[PDB]
């Protein structure tokens, strides 16, 4: 949780994932509103659903060569984990 609730440009790292994630696809996250102060608790909110939900974590291969460890939902919804378990980003 350290990674994605580090501090950054007036939010934080899973709170701007989260903002242009729901910038792009509303339908998938829902739409983000009100003080940047918030987007790290609505952020955290979809992170915590996406862990408990069924389906799994897979390690998964880029075309570059880079490695992560990613959970998708049916929803459309997922994130996406460095190998080390820290916070990458959401996916979709």
């Amino acid at each position: 949780l350290d990674t994605a609730q580090a501090p950054y440009k007036g939010s934080t790292v899973i709170g701007h994932a989260l903002s242009k994630h729901a910038g792009r696809h509303p339908e998938i996250w829902g739409k983000v509103k009100g003080s940047m102060s918030g987007w790290n608790e609505q952020a955290m909110k979809h992170f915590k659903e996406i862990v408990r939900a069924p389906g799994e974590f897979r390690p998964t291969m880029n075309e570059k060569g880079i490695t992560f460890l990613e959970k998708r939902l049916i929803d459309g919804r997922g994130v996406r984990l460095n190998l080390d378990g820290t916070f990458k980003g959401f996916i979709d």
